[PDB]
């Protein structure tokens, strides 16, 4: 029932451009929800929900997958 996204998904984003960074540049003004996990067979992943980004937001997550599927 939970959403979670890596920025690497999120940064693809049109609506969001800039590296991965650029992306937190933006994520900066609103409290978006983030989790710091142990990495995933790496080292420092960072995840976030997009369940809890404003509607407008969420058009923009859904239109890239409407690119595709």
């Amino acid at each position: 029932k939970s959403i979670w996204c890596s920025p690497q998904e999120i940064m693809a984003a049109d609506g969001m451009p800039g590296s991965v960074a650029g992306v937190h540049y933006r994520a900066n003004v609103q409290g978006w929800t983030k989790r710091k996990k142990e990495g995933v067979k790496g080292g420092k992943a960072v995840e976030y929900d997009v369940m809890s980004m404003p509607t407008k937001e969420r058009e923009q997550v859904i239109a890239h997958l409407g690119l595709s599927t």
